[PDB]
């Protein structure tokens, strides 16, 4: 019922920042990087941090770096346009839900709205068919603490769930997150988390020791 969000061009990657990805040596990223406009010396990510392809605008950045400004313009386009998108929709199944904390809840399919930073403390399930689809929409903050996991259960998909939020997201150090990370500004992850999803930031996209790997 609840139609997915397009990525377009940004759907090729991982992790898709304005200003730069940061890293604490060594994180695994499964999938392309890039960041535009800022310069690909923004990117401190090493070759071997990267299955797949670091993208940057200019001559500068990581020994392996391809140099593609035009691609780089069209996804980080596609990401706002998938921000917007996102952002854009109505008639929410759920606003506030838990009042802000939804620690242990089982989320079912729909579109959820929360005009206050959103917090998950403790362990929570999102759980739908192969083809559900999930919008979270976060006024505020994202905050996931310390070595929370999301489960997906009943076939729910991570490349199904979608995460709008108009202020920063902490994931905590060990936790694993699911889904597509749509972020106004940055997305910051804690020594050895993990993420099955994409981190696109319209700031930066800070990591230590992460895994990060594209939704199958």
């Amino acid at each position: 019922t609840l139609d997915l969000v397009n990525l377009g061009v940004a759907a090729n990657f991982a992790i898709l920042s304005k200003t730069g990805i940061t890293d604490v040596y060594k994180s695994a990223i499964t999938g392309d990087v890039g960041a535009s406009p800022i310069t690909g010396c923004a990117i401190l990510l090493k070759c071997d941090e990267v299955t797949g392809t670091i993208f940057s605008v200019d001559a500068c950045g990581p020994a392996c770096k391809i140099t593609d400004a035009s691609r780089l313009t069209t996804a980080v386009g596609d990401m706002q346009i998938a921000y917007d998108n996102a952002a854009g929709r109505l008639n929410p199944d759920f606003l506030n839900l838990g009042a802000g904390t939804i620690g242990g809840k089982t989320l079912t399919p729909g579109l959820y709205k929360w005009t206050s930073t959103l917090n998950i403390p403790t362990d929570i399930t999102i759980s739908g068919s192969s083809t559900d689809v999930w919008i979270f929409q976060v006024a505020g903050n994202l905050n996931m603490s310390s070595a929370v996991r999301i489960t997906l259960a009943g076939g729910a998909q991570a490349k199904n769930i979608f995460w709008q939020t108009a202020g920063a997201v902490t994931l905590g150090s060990t936790s694993h997150f699911e889904g597509n990370i749509l972020s106004q500004t940055g997305i910051n992850m804690k020594t050895a988390a993990s993420i099955n999803g994409r981190m696109m930031a319209q700031t930066a996209v800070t990591l230590q020791m992460n895994t990060v790997t594209i939704p199958q």
